[PDB]
């Protein structure tokens, strides 16, 4: 749900979320191949 290290960019889950949330939505989560997964 937080995200997957990433790499200098771990922070690709809390800015894709905040279109996803702001609709009520709970947000994204790095999948395993540390990319953002926002549910719109």
């Amino acid at each position: 749900a937080t995200c997957d290290l990433a790499s200098i960019f771990n922070v690709n889950h809390a800015l894709c979320a905040a279109h996803c949330i702001a609709r009520r939505y709970r947000g994204g989560y790095c999948n395993s191949k540390a990319v953002c997964v926002c549910r719109n």
